[PDB]
């Protein structure tokens, strides 16, 4: 094929689209509702809009690449159709960019800025009321916002295949929304955010929880605990413009006692007692045979999959809280044991890449005597904003260390923000429980990776066992679908939601296509983590120093006893009710 584009000649027999030769060939070509390798089939932004010499404007993102092609990416016909069509999104836009939540990486306003495009009328609604709906535990649309790009509805149905988001018909207009425009927990959705992820703008955003933590910290009897999840500490860096893949863990801490909460823990400690609980519920099961397989239960996306789809399998679940959860209820319990404060003067508050993650907090039966296990729940992208509105040199800060006493952790629980970490890490403890050894080789590469599907056969205890990691939430219905789980006997199951595990939640900081490109984000998120575990002394969450005072000192023997009965969490089947 012969190619021109902008009077330069290119010889290639690839066939791709136009704009992605462009992009291999440093080409500029502007895009919005592309992503994921689709656009919006129904009602093209046309951002990529170029002329073909022959034929006239086409959209680049959607068309191949022909043999005596011309192109012109920069002619005027081609840039005041892209302002053209950005001037209209600005007439269905509320154009305030000053309190935006996406004011510093929004690919409107950039897009705006670009073909300086003004809107023919300002769009500026007397009541934003009817536009919002901030029912959901997780979820908020502000539909002032929304571009119609349809971004959102595809990622969905890539990542989950659930096609919870979609495209609503709301009295003559078009909007997008759950099911019936009703409130997203209440259809299958998963809330894993991940339609907020692929969102250019701030119509999709998380449930804030940001007036319950600093009115808490405000709150003079509160005392109020911190603690992040394991993705937090490689992602967050990304906001203060600190690069990729950078270990911002030591900064964070720093940030977080600047920021004014009264101690510093970290959930991996949680994900040390997740597998203590788990890894010995899994051998309990072992020298019991059944019920297999165990499915992990951590992931709240996971859980409301299947809940709402699934639900033979809630039996299946492991009892053990998730790092959150199981962290949460040591803080209200074990945690006054041991420093005298008034269990109902606690707050416990989480970061998390997720947003699912407020939903599981907020779970009606996840609290004891009157205490919620957590009592907030803030994403990576919220404690970036509680940072800088805080004028906090964050890049500048020293690495302190966490409180020791909920804050230390194993390279086992390090590796949870990533697919397959759980599984690794709860093989690690499972392997020495039934063996009743401290073996030396713990590292399962085979279980590791980006692949949507992944397997492992391993040996416990002279006999042989089937693992399986599964990776986003639409390779669990793959998974099912296939029948996949019925070609052999699987005995412990890893699940995640969000493809490439937490490090990819939907409470994650926005990556813009252009760079995504040029990153492997769920790699390079997920190498921080690995990096951790590597480093560290203690790989196994069984040696955690600080867990293993914890238990002997107060809960005693784990999945037996107290532990049993106040770290654990099942969840049931709906009984027999008609209709
Ligand atoms: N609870 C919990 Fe987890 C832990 O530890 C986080 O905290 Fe995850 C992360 N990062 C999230 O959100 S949840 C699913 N298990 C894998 S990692
Ligand atoms: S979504 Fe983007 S363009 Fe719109 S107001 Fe917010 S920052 Fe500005
Ligand atoms: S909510 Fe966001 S991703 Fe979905 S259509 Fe609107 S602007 Fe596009
Ligand atoms: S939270 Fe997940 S399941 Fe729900 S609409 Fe968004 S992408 Fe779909
Ligand atoms: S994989 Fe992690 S971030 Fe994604 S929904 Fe599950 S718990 Fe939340
Ligand atoms: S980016 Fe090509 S039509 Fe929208
Ligand atoms: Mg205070």
């Amino acid at each position: 094929k012969t190619i021109i584009i902008n009077g330069v000649q290119f010889n290639t027999d690839e066939d791709t689209t136009i704009l992605k030769f462009a992009r291999d060939n440093n080409i500029d070509i502007s895009a919005l509702c592309f992503l994921n390798n689709c656009n919006n089939d129904i009602n093209k932004c046309e951002i990529c809009t170029v002329e073909v010499e022959g034929t006239g404007l086409v959209t680049a993102c959607d068309t191949l690449i022909e043999d005596g092609m011309i192109i012109n990416t920069n002619s005027d016909a081609v840039n005041e159709k892209i302002k053209s069509r950005i001037s209209q999104l600005l007439d269905i836009h509320e154009f305030k960019c000053g309190p935006c939540n996406r004011r510093e990486n929004c690919e409107f306003l950039k897009l705006v800025i670009k073909y300086k495009a003004r809107a023919s009328k300002p769009f500026l609604p007397k009541d934003k009321t009817e536009y919002v709906d901030e029912r959901s535990k997780s979820l908020t649309v502000d539909r002032t916002k929304c571009l119609l790009c349809g971004r959102c509805v595809n990622a969905c149905g890539k990542n989950t295949e659930t096609y919870a988001m979609k495209f609503l018909n709301k009295n003559g207009k078009t909007i997008i929304g759950a099911e019936d425009e009703k409130c997203f927990d209440d259809t299958n959705c998963l809330l894993c955010g991940q339609c907020i992820i692929a969102c250019p703008v701030a119509a999709l955003s998380e449930k804030s929880h940001m007036d319950r933590v600093k009115n808490a910290l405000n709150a003079p009897e509160k005392h109020v605990i911190v603690a992040m999840a394991p993705s937090v500490r490689a992602s967050i860096g990304e906001l203060f413009n600190m690069g990729f893949g950078v270990d911002v863990t030591g900064k964070i801490y720093t940030a977080l006692r600047q920021l004014g909460f009264d101690k510093i823990f970290d959930i991996n400690f949680g994900a040390d007692m997740t597998i203590m609980e788990q890894a010995t519920e899994l051998v309990q099961r072992i020298e019991n045979n059944g019920p297999f397989p165990m499915f992990t239960s951590c992931c709240p996306g996971w859980v409301r999959q299947a809940e709402n789809y699934y639900p033979e399998l809630l039996n299946n679940l492991s009892s053990a809280k998730s790092p959150q959860q199981i962290f949460g209820t040591a803080s209200k319990t074990y945690y006054p044991s041991i420093s005298g404060l008034d269990p109902k003067n606690v707050f416990t508050v989480t970061v998390m890449p997720c947003t699912s993650k407020k939903f599981e907090a907020d779970r009606p039966q996840m609290e004891k005597d009157g205490l919620r296990d957590i009592d907030a729940v803030i994403t990576t992208r919220e404690l970036a904003k509680m940072i800088k509105d805080a004028k906090i040199p964050f890049a500048k800060l020293e690495d302190s260390e966490a409180d020791p006493a909920m804050g230390e952790y194993s390279g086992a629980g390090a590796i949870f923000g990533a697919t397959g970490g759980v599984m690794e890490a709860a093989l690690r403890s499972a392997k020495d429980f039934a063996e009743n050894a401290e073996l030396e080789d713990i590292e399962y590469k085979q279980v590791r990776g980006l692949n949507g599907i992944k397997e492992a056969e391993v040996e416990i205890n002279n006999n042989k066992y089937n693992v399986a990691v599964i990776n986003g939430a639409s390779n669990l219905f793959k998974f099912m679908k296939s029948g996949m789980i019925n070609e052999k006997q699987y005995h412990f199951i890893e699940v995640m939601a969000c493809h490439g595990g937490c490090v990819n939640g939907g409470g994650q900081p926005h990556v813009n296509p252009k760079d995504l490109e040029k990153v492997d984000i769920k790699k390079v998120r997920a190498s921080v983590l690995y990096n951790q575990d590597e480093h560290l002394s203690k790989r196994k969450s069984h040696e955690n120093t600080a867990l293993v005072k914890m238990y002997q000192n107060y809960f005693g023997k784990p999945g037996e006893g107290r532990a049993h009965e106040i770290l654990h969490f099942k969840y049931k089947k709906s009984a027999w009710s008609h209709p």
